[PDB]
């Protein structure tokens, strides 16, 4: 196999407006996903044991994403539009390597914040919060749309 | 592109009483923009799937900036005036080398103090909540007055 | 005796979905395993003394493990599909230097999450709760498939 | 799932829970053809009460109070999110008007088996406009006659 | 807003939730020509209630209690933050002092649908003056009448 | 305050709140010269209420119930620190054992506008002493008659 | 458990403790061969009620109310996890629609003691199912005279 | 304390606050010559009321309801941690039982004033015993007339 | 403890305070000869409420209303732990069956001394089981006539 | 102007009991003096935008300091006294060098502390609550009493 | 005297299950003996001064002890199965220089948790919680049993 | 004057049963006083101003000491006794080295743990909260035992 996939060849990628360019929000440096479910309390004390029993409940997904800010690359011109019109956005994580997709969903942009040191770059972060399902794409066939 | 920009080029301005001059803020060291939108949750279980579905809610921002203090600069002797006199204060965030506005808005300082250890120079730090809307000045027409 | 068991002796495996086969967690790099048990207070101030009294109550577990992640990876491929399907899944903890099952319950994967860095490799985090008994192998007899 | 079952039993004998998502209200529509779940559900309560009369008769020897039981009443309630376009909702303000009666039924939609079916009355049809939240509604139905138990009795299995 | 919508799908096939910043109340001028939106808004209550009479008959098989629906009535209650120059607010207290039925709307300003309408009796108006916060207004109107419903009947959509 | 308001829109238009600080209640004085703001205000109520003649006539097409306006009365609730030799404290005790009516008005500062004023009775003055906080009070007056509104009226502007 | 039990005590004199996962609610089945504990139990509550009747003669010295003892009455409340298939729970329906009173008996399954038995009458066979968690029942049972307490009398110790 | 008090304002011109640690609760022994403050006193309420009759006349122009005030009462909760040795507390158990009125006076003993003077009756002397905390005490004396306020009239300043 | 007490003033004057800890409550045995303290303790409420009759007449002068106390009634709410061996328990059961009058005390454990002895009736008798905890009960007495206090009266010191 | 203020010139004072001698607290190593203001909730969503709304709120203020402990000078048999008594200290803010007042004030000793290591001095920890008003000696005329 | 007790020196000790013999451990590199007091406030303000009223409340006590885990350790071997039959262990501190016993005690297995890192070796933490007394045996005679 | 006082000079003590001996607890390597004060808050926005209003509470401290653990001293016999007998200990701070008391009041021992890490000594840690009054000695004549 590969034995590993290095952390400078995976992506997240934004859908623009009309949904025709996959652009590669500019400046990438460092991301995260999160995706928990639930746990239900099914412990009923007629049940030989000792043990407490547990279901499970509801799945949600989340995705941390920071770097570099440059405001006018268009990956950033868009972000802030959908921000501020309050739309879903489309989201996808690319394997630039391997040149196969990761995670596609729709997410709402809950923050969009940025820090400005004065002997460093001024960084930018991202979180996007999970709307509906998150499709694995390394489970299901297709979603290889590169840019 | 640019591919970067600086830390030491975005300052953070403030208007006068009267508004005729664009102050900027002396001792400048950091400086932090926030800005998060709520989430609303309509989980309602007679939708297929298995995710957690959810909405975006209302969106709030403020702005966080430290440094060296000052204490006979017009800056600062303006924000002990906005802070004392309860007034909205009119906050803008300027790209000195680009020479582009990013960010203004109406702020309330929800926080003015400052530190003297023994052996460093006495720091100041404030707070800045976001009353209104924050206009993106990077996605809108205008917003370039410098000084 | 051995006086010890070397931490790279201990791993996570999974049964598949028929259960056939028990893979190894491909990636591997940490684990953790919690046990709990509650506590009930049955202080009535009728007995002599000047200690508080207590008793057992309910038992639980919990896996934490972390590594690299491949996500071609046969383990990695069935650990997403028992966390879309909310199925219960088959966990056994094997020291594969004496060839010994230690730990073998059903869990429900509460988290699966993963992260990237820039400058690093890309690492996978799994959270498994405990559904009932989890029944220690090194104390009853059995429970030694190793693959 | 395997190793002859030694630490995880997969052996299916009961389900020793069931998941309030699954649990769903539906109404039949004017004609009675149609079975909808009402939209955007969040909760539900069945309240079924018998009435005790008491019998206590004071040459009896003992010294506890006698009771005999009485009538019995059935309601529903439930709540959740409304959305003025969905046409079970379409369904239910009909019902409200036309002071008629409706036909209910609880469906367990993924064991796939029906739990209680009636004719009910819309005593209540309000909801909620939270300025930070989305619109709740609220509904409450009172039995009018017997709420026929389907766990006990065959059939009930119209599904949508 | 691509790949065949292999994971995001904006198809418009309902709304599936209603966020509560979109219903809005309207209030009826003296002259009736003017639409007001109450100013201040924060939160929205509608009641609609129908009694249920009794009929058990002691000669009908079962064991269950026999009822019909009874009469229907509804009402309104709003709060919000209240500033007293608002013309909306100017009109609230000259229909409280002046005894005269109000008419009332209930808006989507989001769908620009009306959704129930009606003329009604300001039964409370009353407010309060906490010291850490804001003063803020509490109104209940009391149904005179139907309550028109605007989503089963066709029109009633002035937005002002 | 500039660039054309581009992003600090300073242009006043409305209030849009009214901060609670800025409602106070005021006590005309024995010889009514004079207006004394209770001190130690913390909380303040105004309480405001109809009543509901129902007129439901049994031959009316429809199925809603009718009501009309019946009565109004008003009542006042107010909560602070008490000092006890502060001026209006010690004539709000000389009215409570007097039965004597007492003239109270409501007033904003910041808009210096008087708001509603009339004629009260303190139906009850209550105060608590906790031992970890400060000692406070409560008054509650009940009208006997019109609270005239001074948002729809002219005049009556005193500030004290 | 050694050191001549210096430090640890492990002499049984007593329980000082029973612990709630261990009393248990059960029912007799329509032929009363089989004991049934019902199923998702997750909490009990048994109240036991006495009147008090007043015989306060004022030609008495002292200063006291005079009092007897009334009537007593008993009532069980369980509520906790449901599943319809289960037989317990199949049987609370059948006694439910047929008014036939019903055996209940609670039992220290830790001990294998038992501790009340009786006839009862289900009052209310009520449940609810939240839309994030698994539906779950409640019952009431009401006690049509005495309830035998087994601890202070011989026998009553079926197990199941 | 100086710079001419440009920033530090000293200047009494109020207390602007009353601590509740200050606010003492004390009754007169049974001959009348010793004022005991009862100890543990913890938590203070002295209610006052007076009652409103309505005089709504159907031929008064208008639009309001009318009232008047009716008969005053007053009664006193005080709450706190008990010994049973203290003299006042063996002072009032000597009035609960003999069912005699007791004088009370509610001091203020920072400003060595007396507040309210009145004859009350223990209507209920209660206290409680938590495992985990000190036993706890509450009483409640209900007044047979005037409770005259102290602050109005002068006299009544007996520390002890 | 020294140092002239300079700092630590060890010289008892008083309790200050009486934990919960040291106040139980003991019931008499049928045979009357043992006091048995009640296991599983863990609260103690005494309630202690009086009368109070209006002889308020039209014809006084002041606008106070006259009131006059009535009769005396005692209870007693006790509730903890439960161990269904325990002897006290197995006390309590038999005169709640029989309705035999039980004698009651309330002591102090501590000093020794002590509180309350009377006679009292069992009006309930109830414990839960809640399934994450002990089962615990409670129990509730009504006084039939005088709760003679014993920290006025000499004697009553049995300890046991 | 001076572009900065070294640290070491920034001092705390206090009042006397009299009110005749302002005593600069011997042993100061640190200060912290925090302004703070609230912040009102008016969102009221017949408003268009999308942006929170908020107000000013209530202010308050406090000061920390802390240094090397002398239980032998004058100012620390002050602030024992103020502490033991409950009553209001008049503190003020030094800029000795520059002989200029910062604020004044009435403060309650809210905490006294001091911890005194094995290995190096005895320190203390002083934090004084605000009484009202923050006066600001820099926008105000008056105030520059140095002792 | 001896001026110091090495840490090398105190060691956890439990009786089996007959109570037979005193077992050492195996693999104990930490211990902590939490004894607690609670404290109930008596504030009643009729009393001068102006300090808090306290007095001492109820006690409690717990244990801590981490280490190496090797799992064939027949001493582990009770631990696992004092966890989960839910019965009370009786454990000893003893220091095993000066021969003498610390504190004995009936303590409940709370938590039985170990740690895999690849890069160590095989840690195990436990927990228990005290159901009751627990006698100091410094100053109580006897108590000195060693195993 | 000292400028200081070293922290090698600061002592606990405490009084035995009978209060005829001052027992320094041997072993001690730190030493923490906390003494506080309650605020209420007495806002009444009948005021001018715009600032917080707030009067003084209840005082009440504490004392934390740790250091080395020695078991056969006789301080550290009478500090065990105190904490099982739950009677009031009167403890004294000193000052060796200019012999000099400095704080005196009743407390009791809230918490009295310690811990024996491997490659250590066994140390201590005492919890002291006191029932009222902390009488200060650097402000009163007395209080002179050093012993």
């Amino acid at each position: 196999a590969a034995k590993a996939v290095a952390g400078k060849d995976v992506i997240l990628a934004v859908f623009n407006a009309a949904g025709d360019k996959l652009l590669a929000v500019a400046g990438q440096q460092g991301l995260t996903v999160n995706r928990s479910k639930d746990s239900i309390e099914i412990t009923s004390k007629d049940t030989v044991g000792g043990w407490k029993s547990k279901i499970g409940g509801m799945k949600e997904w989340s995705i941390e994403n920071d770097g570099l800010y440059v405001a006018d690359a268009e990956s950033h011109k868009e972000l802030a539009k959908y921000f501020e019109s309050d739309s879903p956005v489309c989201v996808k994580i690319i394997n630039q390597a391997s040149k196969k997709g990761l995670f596609g969903g729709l997410a709402i942009v809950a923050d969009y914040s940025f820090e400005a040191p004065f002997d460093e770059a001024m960084t930018y972060s991202v979180k996007l919060d999970g709307m509906g399902a998150l499709v694995d794409l390394t489970i299901t066939e297709g979603g290889d749309q590169m840019p």
